[PDB]
């Protein structure tokens, strides 16, 4: 009788299938496109011989149930909550079930996991044969229904100018059940309009998108206007069901394949310097097997007052060799493939999504790892005594100031480069000794890899 | 190919084969007499059949539970499976000869919306995804056209 | 200067290397599997020394060559010519080297014999240590080329439903020998539009495929509706090459093997009465050292309307011990082999071909030997006089009567079967005596193996 209502559906989201409260379950801000449902395979028997009377006969039989199948797609809305003020997506346990299979756990330092400064999800953990299970709860109006232990296959983000912030789930269950009765009430569990307010006072739009992309073999930065990009996550998941002829079955368990972290990026070809005509060329040109570039996406943009942005940090990826595409305005495609330091050794990136982002802020998160967390800026190296000059055999231990004073990471390296006519140990201390009359210079760099450069050129001369 | 879809007039679409199209100069017969009178045309058209009043009969034989089921629109087709066989000879051409109908298939799709109330829709596809049986055995009777209690064209 | 392609070649068949008219070459409509070749044996001559600096050289010595190869493809093609108006098939000399080793003589009665209602193969005369003896002329597109003295090894027949019926030929020949001039017009010899027009009004086709078989020491007729088949007519054929050190060799004259006439039988297992399910178990119950089947293989099908047929007939075969063969549908196999009455007798099977089998037709084929024959359908026994009963002491000479009115063999035998209460003769003279006051039957069959049942019932009592 009563007809129900594709708009009315609400969906919840679960890591338990009893006593569900505010820790477990919440209203999630899917949009206008869910699907979802699960089919069945089926075995059709016929017969065919060659005697005078045929047996166009056909019999058929159910012999097992696919996968259940959910799709959604959701906004990037990154905030605060009241209740422990520290930024939080939404829908932070799909991002923790995307990560890694440990239990939620916001505190710890794996997965994803929140702090006062930004939501940073890593898949350091991800080594699991099975992930965090998730219970995907759908309210279609009155009627109850459910996904018994789904898991997610992919996160398909689009950034796309022209079009807002999003990211599409998809996944799949053991089982979809339809159930009669209330699990729990969504009234309390659902989002109150105070916490809806609050969501939508941070909004990020993917007009503003500003790539950061750096080559560990060269340093060479550059600078270049998105077009349109597409970043996403895979699991590679499959279901293992049994083959029983007398009954039909259901599958049981699965097993995570290969981590695959892909993203197409289209740019306009630029001729100005460290443009994207001078990366492709560079890139058709030094035709190398394996590649190891910085690729740092910011959705949203970068500005001093507190913006709201999602970020993407691919510490080693593997840069394809671009296509320059035809269009009306030449505008070029690159593909990358973010791979890990060892196969095993997870690090194949981190995100950061949160509203108050200065450029600061998105820049310790790029090179330490957390928005937190601060790294050096500028270096300079400060002689002991103000000193300009050295004469022959004649000790100087050299000092040096980094930037911000509340940086986690002071220490820097000791080198020296330009000129042969001294040596630097561990802690600093230049030494030069007779027939050293030319001038040198000392270096410093700090370990956390910010691309401080600390110089300065003293005059070692050969002395009174 | 039966269609059955609201909106859409009663059809069907017939599909086959043949050993030799064959282009013909003489007539074989003269078509005004064989081709149907003006009087049986208007005896034709005083029938219609309209898919809209679609109304299905579906029934388990292992529990009798007839349920009311609104049809959104449906299809269902007879299938013969027929293969022409031809000889593969070098020299010359060749051209078919005979056939041997192979499997016959009767199958058919139909769309409906999900409802609450009782022998509904949602009733049937909870009791079939409840009693996950690999055999099943149901009385489908799809009447195309309606039913009522004057003589009305029916499917 | 031409490149020389398959498509294009051509195949004759003759018995004569000079004179070659309609009568002794025709062309066979070959398939794409056609091949023909003759491979050449050889021989390294290798020095194997022990100490150092041993000599590493070969040398290599042309030998013999082998007996030529060559097999193709043919469709069972039964038609009636024009000038003789007796049904005969294009590859009928095949047929005849295959089956004797006499000069052909379509108007005899053994081997390759043709009549105005069926064309025959019988093997009754194939004691012979060299058949007859042909020669394949091959011309492709200009080029000609023929294998000298070649013999037919053997003929398989593929029973694969869904398909036309085949029939694959092998063989050997002395020499494949190459001719620069061409030997005989193929227009003329090669088959015109007319008699390609009447072959191609006649296909036969191995989906409408009945079975006949019977076991004779149970007189049981099963009902077997085929799956797939084959059945092979092999001769065991060895060609002979001299060995010569100083000069290569070729073949010198060639010797029939053992002639074996095997099939096999696939359908699917039945439970209905006389099915495939009651001669299995019948055939694993008996457990029986020898069988004596009567096999039937009706490629075409039978009809009470004219159709086309190629008729196998085994009439005491032996049968192997079936097994079921595990498949999606439950099914077995029928592997028999044709053995004769006694070794020296030939008589294993014949086979007959026509495009015009009635019912009637192949049952007297089958049960005469030959389709023109008639053979008796059915008997209902005559008294002397329309008498219904016998005193005793009195006589009673029966007669038959018998259907239809134009078969061959129209005698009977005599015999009594129940009870004992009189005696009969070879001619029919029933005879009693006193003390009969038992009711006694009375029993006729045919000579010629129909299978006809004469019956009567009479009521002999002790008299007024």
């Amino acid at each position: 009788m009563s007809l129900q209502l594709l708009r009315n559906t609400r969906i919840f989201v679960s890591t338990v299938k009893t006593g569900h409260n505010k820790t477990n379950t919440q209203e999630i801000l899917v949009q206008d496109d869910i699907s979802w449902g699960q089919d069945s395979n089926s075995t059709d028997i016929t017969v065919n011989e060659a005697g005078p009377r045929p047996t166009r006969g056909s019999k058929r039989f159910n012999d097992s149930l696919n996968a259940a199948e959910w799709s959604f797609s959701t906004y990037i809305l990154p905030y605060k909550d009241k209740n422990t003020s520290k930024q939080i997506v939404p829908d932070y346990m799909l991002w923790h079930a995307l990560s890694s299979g440990r239990a939620i756990n916001l505190e710890g330092t794996t997965g994803a996991h929140n702090n006062a400064t930004n939501f940073m999800v890593n898949f350091k953990d991800n080594s699991y044969h099975e992930l965090a299970m998730l219970h995907i709860y759908i309210l279609t109006d009155k009627t109850w229904s459910y996904i018994d232990s789904c898991q997610i296959n992919q996160a398909e983000v689009n950034v796309d100018i022209e079009d807002i912030g999003r990211v599409t789930w998809s996944g799949n269950g053991n089982q979809l059940i339809p159930l009669d009765e209330q699990p729990f009430d969504p009234d309390q569990i659902g989002i109150d309009d105070e916490t809806y307010m609050t969501i939508q006072g941070s909004y990020i739009k993917n007009k503003l998108t500003i790539l950061k992309i750096k080559d560990m073999d060269t340093n060479k930065s550059y600078d270049i206007p998105i077009t349109g990009g597409t970043f996403t996550i895979n699991n590679n998941i499959t279901y293992l069901t049994p083959n029983v002829m007398s009954r039909v079955t259901i599958p049981i368990g699965s097993f995570t394949g290969a981590f695959e972290l892909t993203g197409s990026l289209t740019a306009y070809l630029n001729d100005k310097s460290l443009g994207s005509m001078e990366l492709y060329k560079d890139l058709i040109k030094t035709l190398k097997v394996v590649n190891r570039f910085e690729i740092a996406l910011v959705l949203g943009g970068e500005y001093d007052d507190e913006r709201p942005a999602a970020i993407l940090v691919a510490k080693q990826a593997h840069v394809n060799i671009p296509t320059i595409e035809t269009d009306d305005v030449l505008g070029t495609s690159v593909e990358f493939k973010a791979i890990p330091s060892d196969l095993d050794a997870g690090d194949e990136g981190y995100l950061g999504f949160s509203s108050k982002y200065t450029r600061t802020t998105i820049n310790n998160l790029i090179v330490n790892g957390d928005g937190a967390t601060d790294a050096v800026t500028a270096i300079t190296v400060k002689s002991a005594g103000n000193v300009t000059t050295l004469n022959r055999s004649a000790t100087l231990q050299m000092s040096v100031e980094v930037t911000p004073s509340s940086a986690r990471n002071k220490e820097v390296t000791w080198a020296i480069t330009a000129g042969d006519a001294a040596t630097i140990n561990a802690t600093g201390l230049l030494r030069a000794d007779a027939s050293k009359t030319g001038a040198v210079t000392v270096e410093a760099t700090a370990k956390d890899g910010s691309g401080v450069k600390g110089t300065k050129v003293i005059t070692v001369t050969a002395g009174g």
